[PDB]
């Protein structure tokens, strides 16, 4: 079998022969089983929103042409999107909801285990929401914002504070207009969800704007998370860790941390720190705490904890035989990891009560017993290394060297070295000169129909070539830092003159043997909320909203409802955004030409579909030559 | 065409004959041009929540198997139901906030056309809630009220208490125990979108736990909605009026109002009147106002605005050219009433800014400008009532009487007449001597799967016979009303003998010429909440809890997410729940065995599928029988 149709990842495909030999089923095989998938839910054109369902509409042809009620394909697609984004949402700002309710705990001395480590981003927070800190104890200042972060969660007296105090005025003026600005982020999710039922919204324009919306909502959850997290586990600064199954060792006891929220994961990298002799003992070098999707790059950006694999290719950790456990709370867990486990030895453990899987051990984490919840679970893990003594175990000797921690505050920092009391100013000073042609966020999953990291990596390599200032979150960061576009070693190789040239003087003024790395790692999915602040630091330096701004999004391998919603509001916010996965939405031509088209009238933003990565690169250089030409830059 | 296999209303078979010789598409014909539907839809197996998707799993034979992620038949059924309970909670829950915002305006001087019309209402219900009322103006208990409701929607220190201040003491403890009850309304909705959403919850069980504790939301909403409507318009008293198309007149402005809310309609009603000369002046009679669906139920139980169709046949009235407006605000509008608008001449106009109709014309609705909307509103319908002068019209010459208005308050002032202080004795004595074998409460839409009415009606007949009580709400009240079910002049020839001796019994004590109807018309189905007063208020009476007594719940011909968020919260407050439509649950049988089988291990109620509705009267009356043997009754 030629396993880099699967995978780019060489790891991934030593580990894919391993699976194939033991007759270990994977996402992959389970794709080809499911193959050709079907082409009314390719499209969008199926309902299943009653019980008189299910409806489709032909693609193209004769009957059915309309739903049973009436529903025509623009409605038919415009309320499955909906749904999806109100379920991104409702994953990224239930991820927020829980830190809010951890700090609160926190500071009421009810989970001794958490605290305010980061006062600096506790008092910014305060000071931006309007929050006053003159004369405020921390416990009460955090308080009140764990109490503001629950607040806008539902209507009120003022709108979701998360999203107004988060972008330029200019920016929320345009988007007030139109109606955009979310009211409460679950009361969003929930209308969405009623206008999207049965007999009501009917309208395509309506309910995409409703889409619109709901997506701020899910922005809001983003920064919300992001915040909160740094609050109570550190903002990030630039670290040195590695990534690949070359992190796990065969000596060790391997754990995976896997899922989305820090709450547990910080605490199990502490504790595994605690545990160190108790693991010698049964004949463990130590505890290898290790990384998976989007909670491993919480600990990858805050601690430097090695990533070992992200999203598709998440199995391939458990094929090796070395992963003793792997530690989940929620989102973009494949279940098939429970059944998997019973074949690889492996002790997979669920911890939140709303995310359970068939075959696994459920531990109950309560952030009021942290502690003796991580240790509960290390020890199923040092038991289950334990009975692999003397197994052999298959890890590829394959990981790159990852230089990551880019939070906005960091950048800034970092910038200040050539600039102190204008940090911007240099960033901005060349891209003006042409040494920078503008900025790409890239985010999201990889996708098991495209060959994983493969989009990623043509489209980075051609930016980069042209001068674009590359930052990246989730498992787009997973999928760069897996290839080695975070490994400074390689700005001679992939970046342009001009970019190495800025990378360079922006790495030796921090006192570095050379330049930054090829790409900025900013963060976990909540995190291209990082991206946010400081793209809107760079408007509001500039006196412009985001839509004149060299910017733009690529979302090249997307999986997630999550990743849609982001996408959605990446638009939003004015930003040309790609997607290099067909969403459900080609079977209405009226859809497809709001989303990519005139909604640029409203947000200035636009989604780019772009399904050939080669093209997708240059769509993006020419969304950036755009701007570019329209601040009067050459280009 | 053999217009009785789609519906059993005679004046809805000449309307289908109408249709068809002037090329009318119809809600049947769109049914028709669908079939075969799709198979994986109906038994719940296929799954769309992320872009890896379309997933499907053949309900038997060979691969695909297993959702691309992993996920099983039994998580894919569960995640798909969960999110069309989340969606129902969102509907219903959508209109009570709406409520819940109307009062408040109403009693902070920013919308004079609303007001406390009972008070005894708005006492009873602070001092459910434990509000005090001694010594405090109306506005401000209702200003509490209202605030008590909109915190209702969000995570607080108390629970939901539209849950747990109207449920018995016993029946809220087995629920917490089972960690049931909701904690916030929209709190969730979300959560049920988090969990359902890609690689989150992945166990059955869990799944269906949490529909069960989102199902109480649904009831919370509906139970709230009920409660701020009798505030703002009153708690309905028995009424007479009538039903079907035979009370449209073709010499009066034809306007029906249609969807769930009535803040707009009860609006309409009034206003209606204040314009009967301007109509005189166009030629018209007058304004009929006439209802279809819930908001013309809220309409019919308050003021005895006849109700002209209802559900599935909607168009249908339409169809007569005598329809000059239709003024709608959301949930169960077959969008196609707007395309078909101009081929009858109706002015269609929508009211919510989040349930648009491309082709309709929209009036935005403001409680603070409510009468100068709905004169501008009524102007279109009188302007439309002037074009067709000199038009034959073709209105069914077909109606029945309807006796309705039986609001729980309602049923217990009509029993007190045989018992003062112990109104509710009356109706037990019969129940344990056998006049009253039990009580079936008839809900929910019609479905273009079933012959409209046919279930209601033939479930209904059978049960009768045998002296089981039936109420009645929403569609299936309208199913019962159009065929007769609520003139007391058929008690004789539908009802056993002990149930005609109760209702002549009761009927002889409120002074009239007979008996009480054959069926209790309870209102709208946020007034299935009505029908849990009862219940609960003879649970508590007998110092047991629901699911010790002999009442059932049929959604006999169910199509909308409502409806399944209704019969879940049926099933999880104790009830046996008939269902008469297939959900989409058969592609998994452990999941149909927890929602038929070991639910009643939780909650004492269980779901009874059965789409023959001889079958299911039938196992409705076992069931009934065996609760009757339970509390050791003769049956
Ligand atoms: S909502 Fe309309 S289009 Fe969707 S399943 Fe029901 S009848 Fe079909
Ligand atoms: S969530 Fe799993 S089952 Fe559903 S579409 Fe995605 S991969 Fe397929
Ligand atoms: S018909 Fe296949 S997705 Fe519904
Ligand atoms: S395959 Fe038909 S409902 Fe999805
Ligand atoms: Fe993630
Ligand atoms: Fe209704």
């Amino acid at each position: 079998a030629r396993q880099n149709l699967k995978s780019t990842d060489r790891a991934v495909q030593q580990m894919l022969d391993k699976a194939k030999r033991e007759g270990i089923q994977t996402v992959w095989d389970r794709y080809e089983a499911m193959k050709p998938q079907c082409g009314f839910g390719e499209t969008g054109l199926c309902c299943r929103h009653c019980l008189q369902g299910p409806c489709r509409i032909n693609p193209f042809g004769d009957e059915p042409k309309v739903g049973i009620c009436g529903a025509t394909a623009e409605v038919i697609v415009a309320r499955g999107l909906d749904r999806s984004i109100a379920a991104g949402a409702a994953g990224h700002s239930g991820d927020a909801k829980h830190l809010a309710h951890t700090l609160k705990k926190a500071v009421q001395g009810k989970a001794a285990s958490y605290m305010i480590k980061d006062r600096t981003k506790l008092h910014s927070i305060a000071k931006r929401l309007g929050i006053p800190t003159e004369g405020q104890k921390d416990e009460d200042i955090a308080l009140e914002v764990a109490k503001a972060a629950l607040a806008d969660f539902h209507e009120k007296d003022t709108p979701v504070l998360w999203v107004t105090t988060v972008l330029p005025p200019s920016r929320v003026k345009v988007l007030s207009a139109h109606g955009l600005i979310p009211a409460g982020i679950d009361h969003e999710i929930a209308e969405i969800m009623h206008r999207t039922s049965m007999g009501c919204d009917a309208d395509a324009q309506n309910l995409l704007l409703g889409g619109l919306r709901c997506s701020l909502a899910d922005l809001a959850g983003c920064y919300m998370g992001t915040d909160l997290a740094d609050i109570l586990f550190g903002t990030p600064a630039p670290v040195v860790t590695e990534s690949n199954l070359g992190v796990l060792k065969a000596d060790a006891v391997n754990v995976a941390v896997h899922g989305h929220n820090p709450v547990l994961s910080d605490i199990i990298v502490s504790v595994s720190k605690e545990m160190e002799n108790e693991a010698r003992a049964a004949g463990a070098t130590g505890i290898n705490v290790v990384g998976i999707c989007c909670t491993g790059n919480e600990v990858l950006m805050r601690h430097g904890i090695p990533a070992c694999t992200h999203s598709v290719s998440q199995e391939m950790a458990m094929i090796t035989g070395a992963l003793d456990a792997m530690i989940l709370d929620y989102q973009c867990i494949q279940p098939s990891v429970a059944t998997i486990a019973e074949c690889t030895g492996t002790t997979v453990i669920t911890t939140m009560e709303m995310s359970k899987i068939t075959g696994a051990t459920h531990v109950n984490f309560a952030e009021e017993a942290a502690v003796e919840n991580a240790k509960q679970i290390l020890r199923l893990a040092i038991d289950t290394f334990k009975r692999r003594k003397g197994k052999p175990v298959e890890i590829p000797n394959i990981k790159t060297k990852v230089v990551a921690g880019f939070s906005t505050e960091a950048i800034i920092n970092a910038l200040s070295k050539l600039n102190a009391n204008d940090p911007l100013k240099p960033l901005i000073d060349n891209v003006v000169n042409g040494n920078i042609r503008g900025v790409c966020l890239f985010a999201g999953c990889n996708n098991v129909k495209v060959p994983q990291d493969q989009n990623f990596t043509t489209i980075a390599r051609k930016l980069l070539k042209q001068n674009v200032l590359v930052v990246a979150t989730g498992c787009g960061a997973g999928a760069l830092m897996r290839h080695g576009f975070m490994d400074p070693a390689n700005v001679d190789e992939l970046c342009g003159d001009g970019l190495k040239a800025v990378l360079t003087a922006i790495g030796e003024a921090n006192g570095l043997g050379g330049p930054l790395p090829p790409v900025l790692h900013m963060g976990s999915c909540v995190d291209n909320s990082r991206a946010v602040a400081l793209v809107a630091a760079l408007a509001n330096r500039l006196g412009v909203d985001l839509d004149r701004l060299p910017v733009v999004a690529s979302a090249a391998e997307a999986m997630h409802e999550k990743a849609v919603a982001i996408g959605t509001w990446a638009v939003t916010i004015g930003l040309p955004t790609h997607i290099g996965v067909l969403p459900p939405i080609t079977g209405s031509l009226p859809v497809t030409q709001i989303l990519t088209s005139s909604v640029k009238d409203i947000t200035g933003g636009y989604f780019i579909v772009e399904l050939d990565p080669e093209t997708a690169a240059d769509k993006l250089l020419a969304a950036i030559n755009e701007r570019r030409a329209g601040l009067g830059l050459p280009w």
